[PDB]
């Protein structure tokens, strides 16, 4: 088995931006969810190797993890709010994937999931 190389966190030739949105993307967003009693599962890549996942990598081919999403958040990675909240939609998304409804791990990302839409619903003023 062999897990894939993560997604990258830092890109020098990538346009960045510290918008007030991707702050509070950070500071509000992020570390919410990152204490949530669910959000374990999501605070790193999946580690296809050590969950006996064999197949994950197979089926997933655009992971994301809130570790990841963490990281380019800290490094001033993005340009706007919503190519963060693209790479939580890629995170959710691929959940929903790889699982089937009623599976432990899709109940614990719908709950992140309906957490994640309230606290984006509002962002604050792109001033
Ligand atoms: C979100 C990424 N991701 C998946 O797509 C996925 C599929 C099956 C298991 C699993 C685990 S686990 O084995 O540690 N565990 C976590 C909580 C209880 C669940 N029954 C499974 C951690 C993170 C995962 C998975």
């Amino acid at each position: 088995s062999m897990n894939p190389p993560p997604p990258e966190t830092s890109n020098p030739n990538k346009p960045k931006r510290q918008t007030n949105q991707l702050q509070y993307l950070l500071r509000v967003v992020l570390k919410t969810l990152w204490k949530h009693q669910f959000a374990w599962p999501f605070q790193q890549p999946v580690d296809a190797v050590k969950l006996n996942l064999p197949d994950y990598y197979k089926i997933i081919k655009t992971p994301m993890d809130m570790g990841t999403i963490k990281k380019r958040l800290e490094n001033n990675y993005y340009w706007n709010a919503q190519e963060c909240i693209q790479d939580f939609n890629t995170m959710f998304t691929n959940c929903y994937i790889y699982n089937k409804p009623g599976d432990d791990i899709v109940l614990m990302a719908e709950a992140l999931e309906k957490l994640f839409l309230q606290k984006i619903n509002e962002l604050p003023t792109e001033e």
